[PDB]
């Protein structure tokens, strides 16, 4: 079996967080969303995750996209399984496999979770040397059943919004 237990709409990072330091900020996991329990799965269900970024691609760095927010500021983005170190670096605007997946035991119950993580990038330095960003939609993640498993009419997709932040 499978059922949806998480939230449909999800905020990434603390509201009006401020960060100091193309220039890439070391924000670690601060601008993130993580939830180990988004679908409940049981009895042989096999599942992975696809991710999709809806932001415009404005550049690239070491093989992944820089996604644009304003003219000063963009983002590097990772999506994946629950633990942050399993994040897949995102490129383009198509659905991408961001977790190869696993299968719960034939006689057990568990959960499937996810994570989204971003790091701010200064694309063009201003004169203000402080930069604000407002609440913006990032994209989505859907579960991907496999091995013949079926979602039935269970909700497959959840969405992410970047909370506003300031760069110093
Ligand atoms: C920790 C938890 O409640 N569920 C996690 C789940 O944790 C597991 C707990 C037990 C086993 N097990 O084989 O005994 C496997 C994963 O693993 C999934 C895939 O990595 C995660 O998406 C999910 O968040």
């Amino acid at each position: 079996a499978v059922s949806f237990i998480g939230s449909t709409e999800n905020d990434v990072g603390p509201s009006l967080g401020s960060y100091s330091r193309p220039f890439v900020y070391d924000t670690r996991n601060k601008i993130g969303y993580q939830n180990a329990n988004v679908w409940h799965i049981s009895k042989g269900f096999c599942v992975g995750l696809d991710g999709k970024v809806d932001l415009p691609v404005v550049g690239s760095l070491d093989g992944q996209s820089i996604y644009g927010l304003t003219e000063e500021v963009g983002l590097l983005i990772w999506m994946g399984d629950t633990k942050y170190s399993r994040g897949t670096a995102m490129s383009g605007n198509s659905w991408e496999n961001v977790f190869s997946g696993w299968c719960v035991g034939a006689n057990t119950a568990s959960t499937q979770g996810l994570s989204v993580r971003v790091t701010p990038v200064i694309l063009k330095r201003n004169s203000s040397a402080r930069y604000s960003v407002q609440k913006t939609s990032i994209g989505s993640i859907r579960m991907r059943p496999y091995n013949g498993s079926s979602a039935g009419s269970v909700q497959t997709t959840v969405n992410f919004s970047l909370n506003p932040f300031t760069l110093n």
